[PDB]
């Protein structure tokens, strides 16, 4: 089997990306926020406290005849922007771009954080990172991915995200229309539950590529890159009146520049991020300051190849026995 389907920015900056996800008989749709960066598949639902509703389309398993409460099981997550969500577990039935999973764990959110209540745009998150992250207890639950892998033509899933414009996340087949040149693949460790890879180096803008490793994951549910502070700097350096400000939290830089480029490697191929996709826009409505696409991962503990980096190639995320990622050129 395979599955296609469109996933679609939430906002004119690319902050995150849903794609219509299909649960329960007859199906409700519900668009998700696909998370190569978290292992739980969650939804708003009937059972979401009343004020943390606001606007998003719930899951009614009530209204499912597939569903199942999964008895006695938990789970509770806190996502690296401080984020939050709680609740139970059902299990039932569940498509994307027509792949269906029968016996997916679909958490129910009793509670969710304010910056969830806030998105009316994102009505759950369908994690994709490996399932050894799964937080159902007491029984640890598996991805949609994983659910699905045996069943597949080939034990693999693609992001190509787009810019400012709808993109695709395919499972079980590699596109060969959708990406240029080759695929160039790179080993992949799990040891912590994410597509932990190690990037070849980087260069800035039209300067020369400085060959170093930088170990980071791959995280579609993370909007900007983040790299070591040596790195950013170097970026930032490249642009006229740019500025780390602890007040905004991050790098800033004047809204009238025009950026440079940032390439990263992927063994000996390189993966070019044009300048336009690291301006996220006025810190504030009709602010001159800008909020800069990469920033420090110094106070993060990991490097996190976020939307900024995925949204410029074609990824493949393949779950063979062992695993590997693949970036090309689009």
């Amino acid at each position: 089997s395979t599955g296609s389907a469109t996933t679609t920015p939430i906002d004119s900056l690319d902050d995150a990306y849903i794609t219509p996800v299909q649960i329960g008989t007859p199906a409700q749709t519900l668009n998700l926020d696909f998370d190569t960066g978290s292992s739980d598949l969650w939804v708003f639902s009937s059972e979401t406290t009343a004020s943390e509703v606001d606007g998003q389309t719930i899951y009614t398993p009530s209204k499912s005849t597939t569903a199942k409460l999964l008895s006695g099981a938990t789970w509770s997550i806190s996502y690296g922007d401080g984020s939050s969500s709680s609740g139970d577990v059902y299990t039932d039935t569940v498509s994307v771009g027509g792949l269906t999973v029968t016996g997916q764990a679909v958490e129910s959110a009793k509670k969710v954080s304010s910056s969830f209540t806030e998105d009316s745009t994102i009505d759950g998150l369908l994690g994709l990172a490996f399932s050894t992250l799964n937080t159902v207890s007491p029984t640890q639950q598996k991805t949609f991915f994983d659910n699905a892998k045996a069943s597949l033509d080939s034990p693999v899933f693609t992001a190509d995200l787009g810019y400012h414009a709808p993109g695709t996340y395919n499972f079980g087949f590699i596109d060969t229309t959708a990406y240029t040149g080759s695929i160039t693949y790179t080993a992949v460790s799990t040891k912590q539950g994410f597509w932990e890879w190690t990037s070849t180096g980087y260069a800035v803008g039209s300067g020369t590529f400085k060959s170093t490793s930088i170990d980071g994951i791959a995280d579609t549910g993370t909007t900007l890159l983040y790299l070591p502070a040596t790195v950013v700097s170097a970026y930032w350096a490249q642009v006229s009146g740019a500025k780390s400000s602890s007040s905004v939290g991050g790098y800033v830089f004047p809204c009238s520049a025009t950026l440079p480029s940032f390439t990263f490697g992927v063994g000996s191929a390189r993966i070019v991020i044009p300048g336009d996709y690291i301006d996220f826009g006025p810190i504030s409505t009709g602010s001159s300051s800008c909020f800069g696409g990469i920033q420090s991962s110094a106070g993060i503990g990991i490097n996190i190849f976020g939307d900024v980096a995925l949204k410029a190639a074609f990824v493949v995320f393949n779950g063979a026995t062992t695993p590997t990622l693949g970036f090309a050129s689009k």
